[PDB]
């Protein structure tokens, strides 16, 4: 679990969105595994606007933050799960790191701010849904 709290937005994995998120919906995209809802309180996270390929992510199944090198956002085949059929997910970045299904939502960050959230993983792989192209998260 986990979310990004930037301005009056809450960014979560679409597959973990709550009823309150759907009832306060701003934007969602199944192909990216992202959903954004509106918040009453202002958040403290800031979004990175850069092309970093190194950063640090939070892994809840280890209670640890790990440094990682990650691929550029791209269209990656993701195996079938209880949340989606096997399909191509867009704007996904892969890295070597520990992950389990419940680690989705953990933040990936670089020197410029939040880069994305954990969205997939494998045997020693972790994948992150990028948010750096979502420029509207910085305003309204
Ligand atoms: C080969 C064994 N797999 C793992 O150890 C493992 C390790 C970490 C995660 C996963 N599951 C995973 O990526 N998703 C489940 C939730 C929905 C995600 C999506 N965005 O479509 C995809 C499997
Ligand atoms: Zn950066």
């Amino acid at each position: 679990s986990g979310a990004i709290y930037v301005g009056n937005y809450r960014v979560v994995n679409r597959h973990l969105a709550t009823h309150n998120d759907w009832a306060n919906l701003v934007w969602e995209d199944s192909s990216r595994d992202l959903l954004v809802s509106s918040t009453t309180a202002q958040g403290c996270d800031t979004i990175a606007r850069c092309d970093c390929q190194t950063g640090v992510y939070y892994c809840s199944s280890r209670r640890k933050h790990y440094p990682v090198s990650f691929s550029k956002p791209s269209l990656i085949f993701v195996e079938a799960s209880e949340y989606y059929p096997a399909r191509y997910q867009s704007h996904l970045m892969l890295a070597v790191g520990h992950s389990e299904p419940g680690d989705c939502g953990g933040i990936l960050r670089c020197q410029h701010g939040v880069v994305g959230i954990v969205s997939t993983g494998g045997n020693g792989l972790v994948g992150f849904a990028d948010v750096r192209d979502l420029l509207w998260l910085d305003e309204e």
